[PDB]
DNA sequence: GTACCCGTGGA
DNA sequence: TCCACGGGTAC
């Protein structure tokens, strides 16, 4: 019954500080640490101000104000607001006390899920018009414990096709069993699935499947090795704890707000922060 | 008519 | 075949 030709492109904000994420994390945390609590006006300037020292004097307003709402406010969740103040989140005060980097990102994919608070309201809208509730980060080390448990090593685009961006398993209908048994299944009969969009680049069908991946990997969760996804077995104890919640439905129910509202659209982006932030 | 969405291109 | 600037887009 398991079909993943019924494809589904679910995506997440696509990264900015992958590459220098050494300074630039520590930048976001001392950055929004010194300059809270303040109002969003004097957020705004000293935030861009002090970040263009790091990525440098020909980096444009715009871009400044991407890293700021998309990176350090969504993605990592790094702060917050309440009444016109912007406060550091608690994400944000553990890391700058502990500066355990590996513990910053196990959180996020702890708490990641579909559908989300950081998407525009309007793929928001596409996300809970297709049933959509998943943990996928629980849901993606469960897969890679059960396909070691059958004898068989995933690949990024066995994890991309089957789990990622496969529309029932994103609706949480269906059972890692389910998904490694189908694998080794189309394996016997000579098949290798890729996401692919006609017309589109590899970035656009790709990219925020990588970088899913990327944060599982930041977490010393797994590691990615060339093409093949493995399980880092050193951190195993934290594996198995996390994979648990493969079949628990999103701890942020998405599906009691109304987006017809001007109400409830409010509060949905603020109560999703206080969830993945805090 | 901002703010994530994502085309684009260096690497 | 990552990865991120900054224009593209619909709150």
């Amino acid at each position: 019954n398991y079909n993943p030709e019924e494809q589904f492109r679910c995506t997440i904000i696509r990264g900015k500080a992958k590459n220098m994420l050494d300074n630039l994390l520590p930048a976001y945390a001392n950055i929004i640490d010194d300059i809270c609590p303040c109002d969003k006006a004097s957020f705004v300037k000293d935030f861009n101000n002090r970040l263009i020292e790091i990525l440098g004097e020909e980096t444009t307003k715009k871009t400044l104000d991407n890293h700021r709402t998309e990176i350090a406010g969504k993605l990592f969740g790094m702060f917050y607001e309440d009444d016109e103040v912007i406060f550091p989140s608690g994400r944000t005060n553990k890391y700058i006390e502990d500066s355990d980097q590996p513990a910053f990102f196990k959180d996020i994919c702890f708490k990641f899920q579909f559908p989300n608070g950081m998407d525009k309201l309007d793929k928001v809208i596409e996300k809970v018009g297709a049933k959509i509730q998943i943990r996928q980060f629980p849901y993606i080390l469960q897969v890679l414990l059960t396909a070691d448990n059958n004898n068989i090593q995933l690949s990024k685009d066995d994890i991309a096709y089957y789990v990622l961006n496969s529309l029932q398993v994103l609706q949480g209908k269906i059972k890692p069993i389910e998904v490694i048994e189908k694998i080794i299944e189309d394996r016997s009969n000579d098949i290798t699935k890729k996401v692919r969009h006609p017309g589109k680049e590899t970035s656009y069908s790709m990219q925020h499947i990588r970088e899913q991946l990327n944060y599982l990997e930041l977490a010393n969760l797994i590691r990615i090795d060339g093409n093949l996804v493995k399980l880092n077995y050193r951190e195993a104890e934290n594996i198995n704890y996390i994979a648990q919640f493969w079949g628990n439905k999103p701890e942020f129910n998405a599906y009691k707000y109304d987006f017809t509202s001007e109400d409830d659209k409010k509060s949905f982006f603020k109560d999703w922060q206080q969830y993945y932030s805090n």
